[PDB]
């Protein structure tokens, strides 16, 4: 029916930002919280059409039970930090670990956002991909205000897809 992705990662990262620039195409410098929002785009499946469903998902660590139903209902997901924080980096660890408790052939793609700020960088590429290859995940390095491998994002993560043909 359809193929469903979720993001996460700490709140102030650029969830928002990389769903709504891939989206609508829009950047806003403003930061809007988000408790979990979700948006539709008409994609290719197999010889046919359907819908990709993306849910941007909230940093507040305030509804467990929400965050656990939308790692059980997501095909494919995307773990964003930001460069600007190492913080952000070590909050992804534990909900890879519940992705993993959870699903027990999942793509999962590691970004780290704001690539543009690489003066203010504390993550360093070599350290993310390390990580990346501890979890047996992708990884690339984004900027929704730049619009910075923005659409490379999607059309990664669903070239991971190998349970179904989907693509843009
Ligand atoms: N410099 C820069 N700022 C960004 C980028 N992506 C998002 N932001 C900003 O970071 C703040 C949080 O963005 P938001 O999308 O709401 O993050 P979320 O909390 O993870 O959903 C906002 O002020 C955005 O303008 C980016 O790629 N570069
Ligand atoms: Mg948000």
């Amino acid at each position: 029916n359809d193929y469903r992705v979720a993001v996460f990662g700490a709140g102030g990262v650029g969830k928002s930002s990389l769903v709504l620039r891939f989206v609508k195409g829009t950047f806003r410098e403003s930061y809007i919280p988000t408790v979990e929002d979700t948006y539709r785009q008409v994609i290719s499946c197999d010889k046919s059409i359907c819908t990709l469903q993306i849910t941007d998902t909230t940093g507040s660590h305030q509804f467990p039970a929400m965050q656990r139903l939308s790692i059980s209902k997501g095909h494919a997901f995307i773990l964003v930090y930001s460069i600007t924080s190492r913080q952000s980096l070590e909050e992804l660890k534990p909900i890879y670990e519940q992705i993993c408790e959870i699903k027990g052939s999942i793509p999962i793609m590691l970004v780290g956002n704001k690539c543009d700020e690489s003066p203010s960088r504390e993550v360093q590429s070599s350290e993310a991909e390390a990580l990346a290859r501890t979890w047996k995940c992708a990884f690339m390095e984004t900027s929704a205000k730049l619009n910075h491998n923005v659409k490379e994002l999607f059309q990664e993560l669903l070239n991971l897809e190998k349970r179904r043909t989907v693509s843009l």
